[PDB]
């Protein structure tokens, strides 16, 4: 009962910074494997198909342990992904909303050195994970990273934005250039969602 | 001082089943990076320049704490590849020879029964590892699955074939079917090195 959502904007929309095979197989493979596998798992606990992707997350320990594992990965995955998709959009000029990019500059210093340092942590990934900007419950930003599918939800903050660092989402067109992945995104990252989400923290 | 040992076979060698330029990146960019980091971490540490990579892995705990994710992560890659490029070979006829093979099916029940478990294990994998046929003391096999670039040194081990599950691996050729990935490398594994390996263990 849980759905892949269509992107929203088409797999060749974010050339050349993503390319289109990847945003294709990278939403109609690994998202939807997330997807499928959560709802096998919650197929066999049908009272949880009513918890939202969140509240599984942040119930984990509460979950049957046969399905743990696989729901924090497979949820994490789907959290994380929906996420991701959300916070970029087709090339669009900078604006960084005042009341984002000013906690950016009071937290980091500048929006360049807040850049610096989340380019830096998802240079310094290792193996599969990602990179996120959080805020914890008093609105407090850091930068965090994980493994896996793993997010911020589990360590109580609200994410605002996240890089996906698995080899699948930058592999066809970078390869081991990662960093060259991670520049790039930043001219997809759309600062209005991520304002969004800050905003609705209130 | 730690040097990256050259591919015993040609780039191209392993076509169809691991493309060309998959192997020169693998090899040339990943491998590579693991031996200048090993390297970059042992600069401040004299005395740690003269142990081997398998030194290493099995001292992590006693190892500076400065370096020692650094140690594991990145001599765990220098040798989980070494081993990797040195237990694959241009496509043959599989022969298995005579001790592994009977101990491999004394152990799984048959050839095929081990190559199931072992495929299973590696399609298993979520995120980025490893899968092991390792050998304890006295020579009983198990399969081991691993995160990262860890090792079955770690756990007092003897590996003697492993496959790279990380998607750096196979995304090239395959994305996200690992499977077909997993499932191709058995016409590459070299069961005369993997023999020479367990034949060791004496
Ligand atoms: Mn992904
Ligand atoms: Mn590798």
């Amino acid at each position: 009962k849980h759905e892949l959502p269509p992107l929203p904007y088409a797999y060749n929309a974010l050339e050349p910074f993503i390319d289109a095979k990847t945003l294709e197989i990278h939403h109609t493979k690994h998202h939807q494997s997330y997807v499928d596998k959560l709802n096998a798992a919650l197929e066999k606990y049908p009272d949880l198909q009513d918890k939202t992707v969140e509240e599984l997350i942040k119930s984990l320990n509460e979950l049957p342990e046969e399905i743990r594992t696989t729901v924090r990965n497979n949820a994490g995955g789907h959290f994380s992904h929906t996420l991701y998709w959300n916070i970029m959009n087709p090339a669009t000029q900078e604006y960084i909303p005042e009341e984002l990019g000013n906690a950016l500059v009071e937290t980091f210093g500048s929006i360049i050195a807040f850049k610096e340092q989340f380019s830096k942590a998802a240079a310094n990934i290792f193996g599969s994970g990602w990179v996120w900007l959080a805020a914890d419950a008093n609105k407090k930003l850091k930068i965090v990273s994980t493994t896996g599918q793993d997010n911020p939800l589990m360590t109580g903050d609200a994410p605002l934005m996240g890089i996906d660092i698995w080899e699948h989402a930058y592999y066809l067109h970078y390869q081991n250039r990662r960093p060259e992945y991670i520049e790039n995104w930043w001219n997809v990252l759309d600062w209005k969602a991520v304002e969004e989400r800050y905003n609705a923290l209130g």
